[PDB]
């Protein structure tokens, strides 16, 4: 915190504007978060993470990020895997705080040549 603030603020706006408390966030657990985390790279095929094992989960989350130029904290690759895998609050606090503003602007890049009447 506030990280937390930053990332609840962010969740407020578009593409998610959706309300959720200072509290309510911090009373998540490492499953939910992946799934929170799951949800938000929806948003810019969605998917339950209780139909997915944890490692496969972290690499495809991690796929993503590397898509989108994330530069992690650790820098221990095994190390960040795995702090994925487990959900850990700080490395994904981390992850959200950089993702979740500047969503509409990836969300925008992503959108792109996906509509016949949208072409790239």
């Amino acid at each position: 915190m506030g990280d937390v603030s930053y990332i609840v603020d962010s969740l407020g706006l578009p593409p998610f504007s959706y309300q959720m408390s200072l509290l309510s966030f911090t009373e998540k657990g490492p499953q939910e978060l992946l799934q929170l985390l799951s949800d938000v790279f929806s948003t810019i095929q969605k998917v339950d993470v209780a139909k997915e094992v944890p490692d496969q989960t972290a690499d495809r989350l991690i796929g993503f990020l590397k898509i989108i130029k994330y530069r992690p904290n650790v820098q221990d690759p095994l190390l960040f895997r795995q702090l994925v895998a487990a959900g850990d609050r700080e490395t994904l606090y981390q992850i959200l705080r950089w993702v979740v503003p500047q969503a509409q602007l990836l969300e925008k890049r992503a959108f792109v040549g996906y509509y016949l009447s949208f072409p790239d």
